[PDB]
C-alpha cells in the first residue's frame, strides 16, 4: 500500500498541552502561538547556516527570548516544566482509531521527528501510541532540521524505500513541503491553529483530512481506483 | 574603516507601524508577533525545498494563513493595505543620527533586505535614508532568503569585500548567525520585542546596543584599539 510517515509533535501529540505554561509565565495562553513558529524558525536558521543543537534545546533557548521579549519572568522551574510538558503531550483521541484503520488497509507506519532521540519511555510511549509504528525516526542522526532534503532522504535510504513509496503526514505545511519537494506524497491534517499555506509554486498536500480519522478515509479510498 | 551592512525591515524601519491594520483585522495588534515570525519561517522554508517567490508574496500567503487561524475576515483591500504599510515602514528617528555618526567615522553603509528590489520610491527613500548608503542589496540576486549563506557572498562579491572587511547589524539574531557563519562580524540592535537567543555553540554578536545610536556609539569607539 505504501509507507506513512508521521510528524508527531502537535500532529499526533496535543500541543496545546503546553498552554496552561504559557498562560502562568506570560498571563496569556495565546502566546503558545508566537514561541511555536520562533522555535521552527530558529531550527531552521541553524540548519541554513550549519548549526546543530537539539530541538529541545532551543525549545528552551526561545522560550527564554520570547518571555525576555515580553518582559516576562523566566526561572529554571519554568524551563523543567516545558521540558515536562513537551515530553508528555498526550495522544488526540482520534488517533489510534485512525491508526488502527490504515494498519488494517495495508499501510506501513513509522514516524519522523525534529525530536532527539528519547530516554524510555518516549513521549510516543507516554502517549500509548508508539507500538502503532515500526520504526521511530530522528533528525538527529542528520544534524539538520525539516524541511532540509537530508531528513527525507536518510528517512528513504534507513527505509529502503524510494520517494513514490512514502507519504509524509502532518499538521504543519512547512513539513509536507519537504517531502513533496523530494517527491515523496504529503498528507495533510488540519489541527486547530494550523491552515494550508497557499502560494503560487507551492505544492498543494496531495491528500487533506480536517482531523485524522477523515485523512484516513482518503488515503484509504485512494486505494480503490 | 569597514563596511556597516544594515538589515532594513524591523532594524532601520518600524515595523510597529503595520500594528493598526493587525488591530483592525484581527482585534488584535499582538498578531504581529504571530505573522512576523511565521513569514521568516516560510521565507527559510521555501530556501531550504529550492523555491523561491518575492518576499512580498509570502508575507500576503502567511498573512492570508493566520487569518484563517484565527478565524479572521480579509478582503483584497486588506492585502493592499498589507503592500501600502510594508513598503512604507517609517524611519526610527534614531537611525539618521547614527548613520551620519558611522559616515563621519569613515564606515562604508550597505543595506540588505529580504524585501525585493523595488520600483521608485524605495521603502528606504520613503523614510528618507537611503542616501546615507552607497548601496542597496537584496535576496534578488540569491534567490533565497536570509540567513542562507548564498545572500552573505554574494554581497561580499557586489561589494568586492573580505568578510572581514563586513559587519551585519541587525535586530534579528538569526541575521547575525547567518553573517557571522560566513566570517562577517554582527552587530545586534535592540529593537522592542526583539532579544538575542543564547544557545550554546551559536555564535553572540560582537557588538550589542539597546539602539542603534549605543550601537553607534560601540562600533566607533571600537576603531581607538
Amino acid at each position: 500500500s505504501g509507507i506513512l510517515v508521521f510528524d508527531v509533535n502537535e500532529t499526533l501529540l496535543d500541543l496545546t498541552s503546553l498552554s496552561p505554561l504559557f498562560e502562568r509565565v506570560f498571563g496569556d495562553a495565546k502566546v503558545l502561538r508566537e514561541w511555536f513558529p520562533e522555535l521552527i524558525l530558529y531550527s531552521q536558521t541553524l540548519t541554513l547556516t550549519g548549526l546543530y543543537r537539539p530541538f529541545g534545546e532551543i525549545a528552551a533557548a526561545v522560550f527564554e527570548m520570547v518571555a525576555a521579549n515580553h518582559q516576562a519572568k523566566v526561572t529554571p522551574d519554568d524551563i523543567a516544566e516545558l521540558k515536562t510538558r513537551l515530553t508528555s503531550m498526550p495522544a488526540y483521541p482520534d488517533v489510534a482509531p485512525a491508526l488502527t484503520r490504515l494498519q488494517d488497509a495495508g499501510f506501513r507506519l513509522v514516524t519522523l521527528t525534529n525530536s532527539a532521540p528519547s530516554p524510555a519511555p518516549s513521549p510516543l510511549e507516554k502517549a500509548g501510541i508508539a507500538s502503532f509504528f515500526e520504526a521511530h525516526l530522528t533528525v538527529h542522526s542528520s544534524q539538520r532540521f525539516k524541511p532540509h532534503p537530508s531528513v527525507y532522504d536518510s528517512t528513504a535510504e534507513t527505509l529502503g524505500a524510494k520517494p513514490e513509496e512514502l507519504c509524509m503526514i502532518a499538521c504543519h505545511i512547512w513539513d509536507t513541503i519537504g517531502a513533496q519537494a523530494r517527491g515523496w506524497r504529503g498528507g495533510f491534517v488540519a489541527r486547530p491553529h494550523n491552515t494550508p499555506l497557499t502560494l503560487a509554486e507551492v505544492p498543494q498536500p496531495d491528500f487533506i483530512g480536517r482531523d485524522m480519522g477523515e485523512l484516513a478515509d482518503q488515503l484509504i479510498a485512494s486505494l480503490t481506483a
